[PDB]
């Protein structure tokens, strides 16, 4: 449907952030459904600058269901073609009572999450540290991903962690007898967790909802930005520092942290992958370590991509300051639940929420020093 797609771009050289507006081939999105095929080159250009191969579904993907007391186990085995199999175990923390008619809404929680989740969404616990590890750089190729793929598979730990997603929403699919609204399953995580979350969301469509919490650098933070604030004094963690850091990455992107202009992509596309679904992050400017301002400038400009589909209440952004790190703010509550309300739990709640305090330590935003395109208006459905 969408022809060859381009995972390459070898003379691309731009130091602001990539037009989403415009095919690798020059063509510009016109309609809608123009996006669909965009989102797969993004896809693939994320993949091969610093993501690693994403796998598809394997052969062999089985789910066994059992339940006690308000904790449902989910017991899947994933297998490839050649007998190699790994299996996983992810819980699920029920509400009480009949459910309702289409099953349970459902939060895919990594580690836990860092959000107070609505007593009527049930709650699934992703051990994704074992899916793939991320101590140190001592963690390459280390976890469950890699005993089914072999440890020098591509895929970066944050890869691995999606795989293990796709796996989990495949194994409910298969097993209705968890109760589980399979259209309404949201996605949550805290810190590097949270950058897990939004890779999850936006590689796997059929996550209604992402929330991604304090992601900071290589989460809704964009790599052009985090290098601005670098140079210009906040010490902000970026793309040179984070792959020495852990295992967040391909090796592969270590080819680029020095040459960022020359990527194709930055996580503005990466967050647009969500879009037409529903997405919410939330920053904290009490650590410039999370880079402040490379994440609103990051999501204002994945946002022209909602804004460009007609849909701009898809997409919020809430930053602010005055707590600690994974601790939740009580006045954030309310734009949380917005989203959960809308894109969970099927009521008609608002969730216009885009707002900063601008508290950006020694840089300031501009739009125009960053953002080259003007947002065109999508046609068709
Ligand atoms: O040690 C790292 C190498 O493993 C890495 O190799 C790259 C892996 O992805 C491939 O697509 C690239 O061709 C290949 O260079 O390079 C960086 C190095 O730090
Ligand atoms: C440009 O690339 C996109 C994505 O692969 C494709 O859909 C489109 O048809 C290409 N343009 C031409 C003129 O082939
Ligand atoms: C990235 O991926 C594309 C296909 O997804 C290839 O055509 C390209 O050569 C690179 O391997
Ligand atoms: C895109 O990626 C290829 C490797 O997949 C490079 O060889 C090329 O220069 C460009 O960076």
């Amino acid at each position: 449907a969408c022809g060859a797609i381009a995972s390459t771009v070898p003379n691309y050289n731009n130091a602001k952030l990539p037009d989403p507006f415009t095919f690798a081939n020059g063509t510009a999105l016109r309609t809608k459904a123009d996006w669909s095929c965009r989102r797969a080159e993004i896809s693939a250009l994320i993949q091969n600058y610093e993501a690693g191969t994403l796998p598809p579904k394997p052969p062999v993907v089985t789910a066994s269901f059992s339940k006690s007391g308000n904790t449902g186990t989910l017991a899947i085995t994933a297998g490839l073609s050649n007998s190699q199999t790994i299996k996983f175990s992810p819980t699920i923390s029920y509400p009480s009572g009949t459910p309702p008619a289409n099953g349970w809404p459902l939060i895919i929680a990594y580690e836990g999450g860092s959000i107070p989740i609505p007593a009527g969404v049930a709650t699934l616990t992703y051990s994704n540290s074992d899916m793939a590890q991320q101590n140190s750089a001592s963690s390459r190729g280390q976890g469950l991903f890699y005993q089914l793929y072999g440890s020098t598979h591509s895929a970066s730990a944050m890869t691995a962690w999606v795989w293990g997603v796709s796996r989990i929403i495949d194994a409910l699919e298969m097993t209705p007898t968890a109760q589980i609204n399979t259209q309404r399953i949201g996605v949550t995580g805290c810190s590097r967790d949270g950058k897990g979350a939004l890779m999850a969301g936006a590689f796997e469509e059929r996550i209604a909802l992402t929330i991604p919490q304090e992601s900071g650098s290589g989460g809704d933070a964009c790599w052009r930005l985090s290098k601005y604030e670098i140079d210009n004094g906040n010490q902000v963690q970026d793309a040179v520092e984070i792959v020495g850091e852990n295992v967040w990455f391909s090796t592969n992107f270590n080819n680029y942290v020095q040459k960022l202009p020359t990527v194709p992509e930055d996580h503005h596309l990466l967050a647009a992958m969500v879009a037409p679904r529903a997405m919410i992050s939330f920053e904290n400017t009490d650590y410039l370590w999370l880079s402040p301002m490379s994440s609103f400038g990051c999501m204002t400009a994945a946002h022209t991509v909602w804004q460009g589909l007609g849909i701009a209440d898809s997409h919020g952004f809430a930053q602010v300051g005055g707590h600690a790190h994974c601790a939740w703010p009580s006045s954030l509550t309310p734009q949380l639940n917005a989203f959960i309300n809308r894109f969970l739990l099927d009521q008609s709640a608002t969730t216009n929420v885009f707002t900063t305090n601008n508290q950006f330590g020694k840089v300031q935003w501009n739009a125009a020093n960053w953002i080259t395109w003007t947002t065109p208006t999508l046609t068709g459905l």
